[PDB]
């Protein structure tokens, strides 16, 4: 039963962030059970002071994490719980190892972590896009997020005041909507020009919101930064979703270089200017570009 999964999770000991390796940008989840990802997720909340500062009951958080996990589709090859889990893991690593934690409020951190885990809820697959611009899919991901956040027993934000709740919901909404790459493509120019001119200032509310959005995209796409054998396997999953609805290997390397140049490099370059300790994401992205390019030239 589902409630048997909850007992095991609620009862278990949550090992530290160091043991779980969740502070490392190089993190991988291929060796982890579903239960183990749920533990790493508890430790993320815990070591960001979110359980303390917003008074989350253990039983509620556990049930919430499991509800979230249930609302991804495992038959979808890439856009599933593991991608969401990894996205949140990258957010955690960017906050701790990347030293972004200090540049944000606790409400912003809570919203990003929840948004990261929720940002692709009930995704059907890039191909399976039959419904019934304005970023329609991300609106549905947020609706799912909200539906779970309001479910009996899953209300991890009950400890917030009414004002804190509405702010956090606003930030969560913005953050999930930022994972539409069309919005990323539309807003990134400003971010890059504000970093190029040395005019970047997080005290400005508009520039904070813009940064929260760019951070979300950095985490969402961070599989492109992983060590080569991890990257290859995650590329393989993406390909299974893009093709097989669940000669081929000729074109893949060139596309990966195309995607890195078009979307990824500038973002990770920009993020590194904001905080130098996020360099490993840029570095890992460059190393993967080198490797795909070598394959693209017929190695
Ligand atoms: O995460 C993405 C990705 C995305 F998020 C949103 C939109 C497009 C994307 O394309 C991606 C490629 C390029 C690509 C495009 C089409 C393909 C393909 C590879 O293989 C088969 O068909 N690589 C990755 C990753 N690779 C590693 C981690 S993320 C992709
Ligand atoms: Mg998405």
């Amino acid at each position: 039963e589902e409630t048997r999964e909850l007992q095991s999770l609620a009862a278990a000991v949550v090992p530290s962030a160091q043991t779980l390796k969740i502070t490392d940008f190089s993190f991988s989840d291929f060796e982890l059970s579903d239960l183990e990802t749920a533990l790493c997720t508890i430790r993320m909340f815990t070591d960001l002071n979110l359980v303390q500062n917003f008074q989350m009951k253990h039983e509620v958080l556990c049930r919430w994490i499991l509800s979230v996990k249930k609302n991804y589709r495992k038959n979808v090859a890439y856009h599933n719980w593991r991608h969401a889990f990894n996205t949140a893991q990258c957010m955690f690593a960017a906050l701790k190892a990347g030293k972004i934690q200090n540049k944000l409020t606790d409400l912003e951190i809570l919203a990003l972590l929840i948004a990261a885990l929720s940002h692709d809820l009930d995704h059907r697959g890039v191909n399976n896009s039959y419904i019934q611009c304005h970023s329609i899919m991300e609106h549905h991901h947020f609706d799912q997020c909200l539906m779970i956040l309001n479910s009996p027993g899953n209300q991890i934000l009950s400890g917030l005041s009414i004002e804190e709740y509405k702010t956090t919901l606003k930030i969560i909404k913005q953050a999930i909507l930022a994972t539409d790459l069309a919005l990323y493509i539309k807003r990134r120019g400003e971010f890059f020009e504000l970093i190029r001119k040395n005019q970047f200032n997080l005290e400005d509310p508009h520039q904070k919101e813009l940064f929260l959005a760019m951070l979300m995209t950095a985490c969402d796409l961070s599989a492109i930064t992983k060590p080569w054998p991890i990257q290859q396997r995650i590329a393989e999953l993406v390909a299974t979703e893009f093709f097989d609805q669940g000669e081929k290997k000729n074109k893949i390397p060139s596309m990966q270089v195309g995607f890195i140049d078009a979307i990824c490099l500038q973002l990770y370059e920009a993020l590194t200017h904001v905080s130098e300790d996020c360099f490993p994401l840029l570095d890992g992205c460059r190393k993967n570009r080198q490797k795909w390019q070598a394959l693209a030239e017929q190695q």
